[PDB]
């Protein structure tokens, strides 16, 4: 895609704090930016939209390269559009703008680079308010194998860049993503919204789930994939699970871990007020050439420390924290393929953590499952009663899009806090 000059593009400032053991905190002066699926896209020589709602325009999008050549992405009103705003360290990502959904930023080190985090031996912590996000919803915070150029180097067809949020990718290999690998996905392209399709090309990388959650259910998850980087997929590669990533991922929900009492309104963790979410990755020998080896999580929350939930399943150890030892012992008690382990389990995981990862921060509903794999029980046709299908307390009937857009609109999450950097540096305890 070209760079769109017909509006200004500022990107939002979201401080964050760098932390060391030593040292302690200090501010660096990060941004964010709009993915470029949210952003306008026309011709380079005018006003001429190249995409509006669900479908390309076939004189100026061709073909994929044709498209890349003639379109631009352009600059973004992030809160009068896209109801993202700022305080300057704490982010407000609103549900329903207009006619706008939802949305997904970066954080960048500066206006053309994604902030470039290696988490091996290090945690990450952030503030979260879900208190006005309900059943349906997800307000997730995570990190992406991207290039911290969103593929401008590797990609002759992205002029674009960072700067304008390109060169997503997932461990869904999502083939709804308009430019992938500086040609438009515009292949065998099918609607499957009112303003979303998807088509022959997906994009595929490792992902860590460090938060996808709302006030009923939260859930932390690894997903490896067999590449490395963010990866064109067509044809069975983009398959889920089969293909070159774990999509299921190795979860950890409280709730669905056998612990139902842990986390929501009212509850150890009481999710109508905000909290602290700390996220540890330590390697087998404390050092950042290590494997991966556990994914610890503690809370904070009115300055009360607390550990995470203990997991409440027969034939589970009853454990805390994710390790590839919880994770197959998972797996086999839910009766889901160990797809994580067939990827490369932690391993895999800590090499892409090691390698460098961007984050992600984005509200999105569900229109796939309605969330219900988050909050409500999963699959629609399992036994609620077996391991692992409970995942909340959302009626089954909840998260059609149509009736979150309409019902609750007004929805948003707002992160903030955020920090990492040396295992237990990012917070500190007292007696
Ligand atoms: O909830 C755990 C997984 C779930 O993956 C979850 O899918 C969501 C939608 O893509 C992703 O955002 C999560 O990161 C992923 O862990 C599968 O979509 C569901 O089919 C299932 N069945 C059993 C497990 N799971
Ligand atoms: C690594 O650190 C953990 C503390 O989280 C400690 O229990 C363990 O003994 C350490 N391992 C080594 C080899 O230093």
């Amino acid at each position: 895609q070209q760079a769109g000059t017909n509006t200004a593009e500022n990107h939002p400032q979201l401080q964050s704090q760098q932390c060391t053991t030593s040292g302690g905190c200090k501010p660096l002066s990060t941004k964010v930016v709009l993915d470029s699926n949210w952003r306008w896209v026309h011709s380079t020589s005018g006003y001429t939209n190249c995409y509006t709602g669900n479908e390309w325009d076939t004189s100026l999008c061709p073909d994929g390269k044709t498209c890349a050549a003639n379109c631009a992405l352009d600059g973004a009103d992030y809160s009068g559009t896209y109801g993202i705003t700022s305080t300057g360290t704490a982010l407000t990502l609103k549900f329903v703008t207009g006619s706008n959904v939802g949305s997904r930023v970066y954080l960048m080190a500066d206006d053309t680079h994604y902030q470039l985090l290696k988490l091996l031996n290090q945690e990450f912590t952030f503030d979260v308010d879900m208190s006005n996000l309900p059943c349906g919803l997800n307000g997730a915070l995570y990190l992406s194998a991207m290039d911290a150029d969103g593929g401008m180097s590797k990609y002759p067809g992205n002029k674009a860049g960072a700067k304008y949020g390109t060169g997503y990718c997932d461990s869904q290999c999502p083939k709804d993503i308009k430019f992938i690998n500086g040609e438009a996905n515009v292949g065998n392209w099918t609607e499957t919204g009112s303003n979303t399709g998807t088509g022959s090309y997906g994009t595929c990388c490792s992902e860590m789930d460090i938060w996808e959650a709302n006030n009923d259910a939260a859930a932390f998850t690894p997903h490896p994939c067999t590449t490395t980087g963010q990866t064109r997929c067509s044809g069975d590669d983009c398959a889920r699970n089969t293909g070159l990533c774990d999509g299921d991922g190795c979860d950890f929900n409280s709730f669905r871990m056998g612990d139902k009492t842990f986390l929501g309104k009212g509850m150890t963790v009481d999710t109508s007020k905000p909290f602290t979410v700390v996220t540890q990755f330590l390697t087998n020998d404390n050092t950042s050439t290590g494997t991966l080896s556990e994914i610890r999580r503690i809370y904070i929350q009115n300055g009360k420390v607390i550990q995470n939930s203990v997991a409440n399943i027969p034939g589970v150890d009853p454990v805390n924290s994710i390790t590839d030892n919880f994770c197959a012992q998972q797996k086999t008690a839910f009766g889901d393929t160990n797809w994580f382990a067939q990827k490369g389990g932690l391993k895999q995981m800590g090499e892409a953590l090691g390698n460098g990862m961007v984050l992600a921060l984005s509200i999105w509903d569900d229109h796939a499952a309605n969330m219900l794999w988050l909050d409500s029980d999963y699959p629609t046709d399992k036994d609620p009663s077996a391991p692992g299908v409970a995942r909340g307390t959302c009626a089954t009937t909840s998260g059609v899009p149509s009736d979150v857009e309409s019902q609750v609109p007004n929805s948003q999450v707002v992160f903030s806090n955020i920090k990492f950097g040396d295992i237990g540096s990012t917070f500190s305890g007292t007696s």
